[PDB]
């Protein structure tokens, strides 16, 4: 517990700078099926499903859209990966590769991966030899479709992003500058003075460096935080392969009335496979959402809010791609060694009382200071600290202390 | 009307500091039915209705977990109820009554308070010799279930909110604080000088104690500003007297086939409770949210917005519980005796212009003033209050003035 | 593309002040349906969609209020259209024209306007001679009931609107100010200090007459703005002409067998009529949801967020009527001549740090100034715009140069 206090302010003297990740969903296997394998205005039954299958399909490009997609305005690419000592190595993309995704984005696409549907359906799919038609009749029906933003496409969304984040400040208003000043800005909208960073750059640097290396290390190795998006993937293959189950072993189970109840059955089964696809764009969409959100809260911007953008109170955040997903890597401040120091809301001198022009007057137990709230810097009491306004006699809880004319 | 002027600005000259009520329902009473009064794996007719019971009972332990499940951190017991002229003991809780309830949140469990089955499944159901089943067979299968978070356990998320108010700002950021210091960082937040209220405390606090007696004065003697909580107590009861009526007294009213009448008769009775109940949720849902949004805006906080978190401008705000429902104690800003003055762009001395560094130029028509545009505080006009950028002929509307150099 | 740069900052010297216009329907024409002609509790058949479109009815006075009806206090007429060089005349209403809208509103009402029954059924209402039930007699039916608030109505909300918006600033906090003074606090929101505008005012003024001019030279000449607004009467007009044509032209088309065909018919293209009104009344309320909005946002206020109210970074807006539908004439501040700067964190002399009290160090190549960041406005380095915290050896990129003691 901490209690109550007349007398004292409790001020941070230390501080510690961390990177955390959130891992967020926001697309889904585009499903379509080819009704003449279950002018062509409708047919009655399989239409039904079909359509509600291309409105999903639909949506998982405008959930793509809308949390990838958010800006289009090009910063050249940095790419120099320094930054004034913040160590970037792991997340700007590089050509030595030619993927061109970045280091933790190649572990995010290597731990998030696939007997089944999906994988026999690409195996089906070579990008010559075969095509949408063909193994829609060599595989009855059932396909995946491609989606509007590929991997690379993505990464060049996520790339622009980054570049627009180190090399500018999203909103404000935004102009570029330089990646301490800007992190200096940032500690500016936390409450805490932008000297404060200068003078510990190479120690913020270091811890920095610190928790992006073990966010690397932890992903591969500690796999118990990539389960969000190993769930997306496996549980839709599963649901074509339970699909699929039903369509092709039971056509030794289940004329005109075994026929009508056979393909009704086919048909059941479709619903079956439908219904929960639709349950499932439930979770997406509003995940995908949430990361539409925080985009613009904690990427494009410096958020007001504590704990959403990562735990404490945020300074900046990052994006990397995944298959079906985003990771944003939270940077956040949070203040370390509280300390107790007895404080006074005015300081009277020659019969006037003066007020700290920003900040609360302290004292160590023998002299007085102006420092801060957010952050403990003491300072000497002078005339271009302090305001004066009012007499030493109206003022509640006022104590004398002298006050300078540098 | 109020109307144009390009010469003049109007500044308040004086203030007065109100606390009001805003009274919101958060929760709603808990039915359940055992429908074998009415492995298991289901019945047809009644679970249908029962498992819709069972939705909107965890629903309230939701909403109420939303609206005072909040926070957690334990600001420890104030618990001296002066701070710093401000009394508080209307509003902190004390164990000189071993409820620990606070002596207006006692008036809140006293006047919304409950022939009917809310009475009589409780007058059925004693701590001792009696349990869930036996009631439920010495009546007919309703039942009202216990809340997740009882009277005593809400009124400790209250006390850790009120400790958390007044102990320190909840957000920024936020750290331990005196009282009268926090409602000056408040006033900061109005957009008036913090000095403005260690002048003015203790008349702010005769205000806020006046206003603070009133409200205790106003609950029980004057009752209009209770019904809102009144009534989801009452017609929640009504609607199960209502259920059990035809449930009861329709035994001697409406073989196979009259017995298949009179059980879904009774069937239909419980779809007009159900659906009606399933109806008050949509108040109630509606209500936690507001309550919650307001948690988080109005106490949690201070709210950017006006007459949201009670009349005028926002101050702060207390929490205090009640039966199904929250209390807020909204403290609001409002200025007072607004005038009319004579105001100048920009202040003409030995050829430079001089702007206010924040402020406004402003006469009582003999001598030029700078002053804060939201309370008339005037101030000598001087090279440490004002700022010097271009000429005096580039400026419309531009005055002569001298400025001064201490 | 714009690159990386550990060194410079880009500021830009100038800026451009931009009036655009913002289109919104609100509002749909409350149709009812006297179902007599197609104690009175209920008939079984048209009831059920006339309730539906009395309740549609209701819900465009609810727009309608939610985007007019924000605000009541009276700031009263001006009225003198002129405001420091600001030419409102095409935005304030007169009593010249006994009809008191604005010149604009005057053409938004010209543009958008009507063998159709919204004429026919106006032509058959003679304000005296015709009353609802007789023309519900001599046209089957169908009516077109009267707006809650009239286009007058609705002008004189608009009024009150540009009232309170040119003589004081909604909200922080709100109290009557000089435009142009007032205009200099929007300057200062979008991080441009106070000065910059009142050594610009004509110019920013010319600015804004120039922009305001092309707007009603833009709405009658250029009319692909307008087309928002004549598809909500021309559209729901077509629907009431579709609906009649089947009710009037399908007499001789489709006893008792034939009558109970016929009459099935009517309500078959009354359902017809009324799901496609309940889904334009999807649009409408989205679009005066998003008017209600913007009205708090960007009337009622400055907006925080960038292409919402307006392109560029947001200054303020007006709100002019319109037949179903308000435009809002978005004033929006956007930088100009970005120029790269060589920059510095602190500033070194005889073996202190100095950091800018606001803004950034910048040189011109051979000296050293500081500067607001969002507009380049460069100042010599003095004691009283720079802060000393720290040594020369512990920052990172400090520079050295000589500060200044006044």
């Amino acid at each position: 517990c901490v209690a109550y206090s007349n007398n004292s302010i409790a001020i941070p003297t230390n501080f510690t700078i961390s990177v955390t990740t959130e891992i967020l969903p926001v697309s889904m296997t585009k499903t379509s099926v080819d009704c003449t394998m279950y002018l062509l205005q409708y047919g009655s039954f399989c239409t039904q499903l079909n359509r509600a299958l291309t409105g999903i399909a639909v949506e998982q490009d405008k959930n793509t859209q809308e949390v990838f997609a958010q800006v289009k305005q090009i910063y050249c690419t940095p790419p120099i990966k320094d930054f004034g000592g913040f160590n970037f190595s792991q997340i700007l993309p590089d050509p030595s590769k030619p993927s061109k995704r970045s280091p933790i984005e190649d572990l995010l696409f290597n731990k998030v991966t696939l007997a089944g549907f999906i994988k026999q359906y690409g195996d089906c799919l070579g990008d010559i030899a075969a095509r949408d038609l063909i193994c829609a009749q060599k595989f009855n029906g059932l396909t995946v479709l491609p989606p509007l933003l590929t991997d690379e496409m993505i990464a060049q969304y996520t790339s622009a992003l980054l570049a627009g984040t180190i090399t500018s400040g999203w909103t404000g208003p935004a102009l570029q500058i330089p990646f301490p000043m800007q992190m200096a800005y940032r500690f500016n909208g936390i409450g805490v003075t932008q000297n404060v960073l200068y003078e510990n750059q190479k120690l913020i640097a270091n811890q920095f460096n610190s928790a992006i290396g073990k966010i690397q290390d932890s992903l591969s190795s500690t796999p118990s935080a990539l389960g969000k998006l190993q769930d997306v993937v496996n549980q839709n293959a599963e649901a074509l392969n339970t699909l699929v189950k039903q369509l092709s072993s039971n056509f030794g189970a289940i004329a005109e009335v075994q026929i009508d109840r056979l393909i009704t059955g086919r048909l059941q089964s479709l619903q079956t496979y439908v219904t929960q696809q639709l349950i499932r764009a439930a979770e997406i969409r509003a995940s995908a959402n949430l990361a539409a959100t925080k985009m613009s809260e904690c990427v494009l911007g410096q958020s007001k809010r504590v704990d959403f953008c990562g735990k404490g109170y945020h300074l900046m955040s990052f994006p990397q791609s995944a298959p079906h997903g985003v990771v944003f890597l939270h940077v956040t401040y949070v203040p370390a060694q509280e300390k107790n120091f007895t404080t006074a809301p005015a300081i009277c001198h020659d019969g006037k009382a003066h007020f700290p022009r920003e900040g609360v007057f302290v004292s160590n137990g023998t002299h007085w200071f102006v420092t801060q709230r957010n952050f403990y810097e003491p300072q000497i009491i002078t005339t271009d600290n302090t305001f004066v306004s009012g007499n030493c006699d109206v003022v509640i809880g006022i104590v004398n202390n002298t006050v300078y004319d540098p």
